[PDB]
């Protein structure tokens, strides 16, 4: 029985493979056939190519062995090389063009999913090339989704010898019959065949995939679409910031690139962008999840004033100001969509470009009291129940499961209603005690936000919604400015208290202004619609913050 | 009696003065004298310049109206504007151009030391130009170094209105005769010296920098060279990544741009790189100060092995994995120094670039053991003193105050010899108990390290050591390999263990080595002379680590 996959990286988890260039280069310059693979294999196990795959030389000390050994070829061969022949720029090219092949990471996520441990075991070298870079991060793409990444160069061992595929089977802990072994390369496949091990020659992909699926009995061809990668709060860098005495604002941070801070809303956590971290890290930006103030393990202060727009802005300026950033591009949600409008007009020398999930932007109505423009719409009646301190506090901390069980579903699965909170006495008054798990959300995810509530609870989160009159009076002093930095506006069909039509106007403020539309898209948008909302954030960011 | 200073930003703290490039545009264009300053102030306090400063409209909003008052005045003065005029263009250069005062922020930045509250009051703007960044970097830069920022467009107010000095004031908690108030605008003088506070007209900074002089009774000028920013450890971004189970590991991180990963020696911490961190980031980099595995922070565990370079190096390679990072540029010191060579020698796809101050490249001698090598040199015998388990722990653990007091010295101040340590039966065994303060730290600094090593002591950082053979065998494979990659090595002139000449052989491994080298300094090069290393690090990583 199977409980164990390990992949080839040429030719099977990335393509196109290496040595199918250096035909192609043969073939394009007209070069005897086979001349360029001979002068890479000459040798064999005591040539320059074994000394490179077992970390002896690192590729820039053997690029000029391999040019020698081009020579030696072309000289047995009759035949002779270019005046404009490089060795290097073949290779930079064939390192470049190689990608990922998706469907190969997908099945090898697909089975470590069901169980399975999973391994890249891959004869390379130590990379010191100037473009080391590119393959760099390949590696690192690739890497974080095996528990066992086995490079010939790191262990001194390369394939076919059989001392790798021992030192395989004792890094698995596992028994040869309950290995699968993906290659390209028929001679390297033989040794794991010798001892037991299931064996697979990867030519064209899917037939690989359909050999891999028979073998495993796991579907892992003609799949529904995977969601992006999540997050492992364990396994991310922490950040704490001390903004002022009492303040401390922790986030997640992760990847290089122009500073990306996320902004989420009420009930939530830096957790509810999990599946945009890794996506935005991985399009070539620096990612800043917040624990936004009153949330997880950043500080919760009583007092009603620690939570106003102005203060929580401030703030915000301040975190920038300790982690020597200039600038941050500031995408928020909900409450996080609020602050972020509110930062682009009143800090825009701190905002590359500010974005917005499903929070229209809201300007202050200067002839009507801002609890009255709360009345004057029904859908935020739940604002309303919220303003009275302890009241919510107490519903939404007598069972914290309950709680972002009800919360927390998409939008064909009801099960509060936000009209009428009030008057009904409650935001769960009509809701299940203990309410079924959304399609959203497992089970394990809804135990880390009840974890993450029972440090502080609901009182700083519920305080933002507490300055109404606060911020009404701030927003005042902005009612002749316009936002002309970068901006994008999300909205989300099916969110029926932050609704589309809110967002109508917008372009009186925001001229520039860029859109994106999600449908069939609830109130929870990042985890609703994953893989749209990063699609509609990464084109943008790349487009208009750089 | 003074106790207070307040500085302007425009023609005080930064230079030159942007209303110094209006008047300049007039005689480079042959338009008439005051032409732009004229449509710059039209209107008053009602005109578009006030809004704009008051906050009421962005310098973006602003920058169509200047141009139709530009207009309104050439039509009065009978004369035509040219074809190819831009009032964006104008402001562009003039922001561009305006850097900061250097002997001018350094009078605050002694005034602030000897007690002195010190603040920045200014008539500015919210600045949402494409170009806003350039000025957001200076504001970043010059805010650090003072206890308030009182922007204009921030508090609704204006100079010379009253209203903002009573604000002031308010800010300060102090009355007027106990302010300075430093200003280039003798009408925004004015208001201050009504209210009794000491004024300052500024012309030429040096004039004005004699008055301050003589008005506090404190040397602002001609003082001697000042030494790089420090870092408060409770003002920093503190971050912490989990390599394993067992394994943390604490960072400070500070900047944008490529990451510039500092790894410390023994015994010390992220705080030995404190004059490092805010000179790098201000140069343009992502500053990531490690407390290396043992100390501060940073998981101890208690095992000799966990401290082999293999098991290092492959944890560093772990750090860059959870934060994101393709590469780092990574700089050590002493043991940080020895890591530093092995993470480029094992993993070059993961190092930007290599630098090293003090450790030469000491490759390994596959014909002598690793203990024979260090007993061959007289200077190494601490290191034979470290190899017993408990030893070294016991009389470096005694008294932290007198350990960090003892080694912490610059060249000129002895205390400790590094030979016949062994002999002698201890490092401080010719020491006093009551050592005295090295020129180099302060009470404070000795303070930080006392606190920071009363949490796992010196057992962790001991075994760094205690892994000779360990680390000569891995360092074997190697042998064959050479550094090619962009790399620096700093030698310290005064180092008498780390010695010049014990890198004199380098380039046969190292070919493209670049080189440092600091005259008189010691082996706390970082803390000796920080200007000298700030200056060789940033020219290094502007040409060679981009
Ligand atoms: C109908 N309406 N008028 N004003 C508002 C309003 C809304 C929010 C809000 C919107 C999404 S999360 C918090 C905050 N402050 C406000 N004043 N809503
Ligand atoms: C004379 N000598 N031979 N080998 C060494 C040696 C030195 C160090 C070292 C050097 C600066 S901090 C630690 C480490 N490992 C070694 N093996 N020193």
């Amino acid at each position: 029985t199977l409980r164990a996959a390990v992949f080839d990286l040429d030719g099977v988890l990335a393509l196109p493979a290496v040595f199918g260039v250096l035909g192609r280069t043969e073939e394009a310059l007209a070069l005897p056939r086979g001349l360029l693979n001979d002068a890479f294999q000459k040798g064999g196990p005591e040539g320059a190519t074994t000394r490179l795959m077992k970390g002896e030389i690192t590729l820039s000390q053997w690029i000029p062995l391999m040019e020698e050994n081009c020579r030696k070829c072309s000289e047995t061969a009759k035949v002779c090389l270019p005046k404009n022949f490089s060795i290097k720029e073949i290779f930079d090219k064939a390192i470049s063009a190689r990608k990922i092949n998706r469907p190969m990471l997908q099945a090898a996520l697909m089975l470590r999913k069901k169980g399975f441990t999973t391994a890249i075991l891959t004869n390379t070298w130590l990379d010191d090339r100037a473009e080391r870079d590119g393959l760099a991060q390949l590696m690192c793409e690739l890497k974080m989704h095996f528990d066992f990444l086995i490079e010939s160069c790191q262990v001194g061992m390369v394939k076919p010898e059989p001392q790798i595929y021992k030192f395989l089977l004792d890094t698995l802990k596992a028994s040869p019959s309950e290995v699968v072994f993906l290659d390209d390369i028929g001679a390297n496949l033989k040794p794991a065949r010798d001892l037991g091990m299931v064996t697979i020659l990867v030519q064209d992909t899917d037939t690989a995939l359909k050999e891999l699926e028979k073998v495993t009995g796991i579907q892992l061809l003609n799949t529904p679409a995977p969601l992006p990668t999540s997050c492992n709060p364990s396994d991310m860098s922490h950040g704490y910031v001390t903004v002022k005495p009492r303040v401390r604002l922790h986030f997640v941070e992760l990847g290089s690139g122009p500073a990306v801070c996320l902004c989420h809303g009420f009930p939530e956590s830096w957790y509810s962008w999990r599946y945009q971290i890794p996506a935005l890290a991985q399009a070539g930006y620096r990612v800043l999840a917040m624990d936004m103030k009153g949330y997880g393990e950043s500080s919760a202060p009583p007092e009603i004033e620690e939570y106003c727009m102005e203060v929580l802005c401030k703030e915000m300026v301040t975190f920038l100001d300790k982690l020597g950033l200039s600038q941050a591009v500031f995408i928020g949600h909900d409450w996080g969509g609020m602050l972020v409008w509110y930062m682009a007009l009143f800090y825009p020398e701190r905002v590359r470009a500010v974005a917005s999930l499903n929070t229209p932007f809201i300007p202050a109505n200067p002839n009507m009291s801002p609890l009255e423009s709360i009345k004057a719409n029904p859908v935020f009646d739940y604002q309303l129940y919220f303003q009275e301190p302890g009241v919510a506090e107490a519903e939404l901390e007598q069972n914290l499961s309950r709680t972002f069980k009800s919360l927390f579903r998409a939008s064909d699965e009801s099960v509060l209603s936000m009209h009428k909170v009030c008057e009904a006495g409650g935001l769960f008054v009509n809701s299940p005690e203990e309410p079924s798990l959304s399609r959203m959300v497992t089970e394990e995810e809804i135990q880390f936000y009840v974890q993450q509530f029972k440090k502080s609870g609901f009182r700083g989160p519920l305080n933002w919604y507490r300055n109404m009159e606060r911020n009404w009076k701030w927003a005042c002093k902005s009612l002749g400015r316009k936002i002309l930095i970068p901006a994008l506006m999300v909205t989300a069909e099916k969110d029926f208290v932050l609704v589309p039509q809110m967002s109508q106007h917008m372009e009186d403020w925001i001229p520039h202004l860029k859109r994106g539309h999600i449908e069939d898209c609830g109130h929870w948008t990042q985890m609703d619609k994953p893989t749209e909302v990063n699609q509609i954030l990464i084109k943008w960011l790349d487009s208009d913050a750089r």
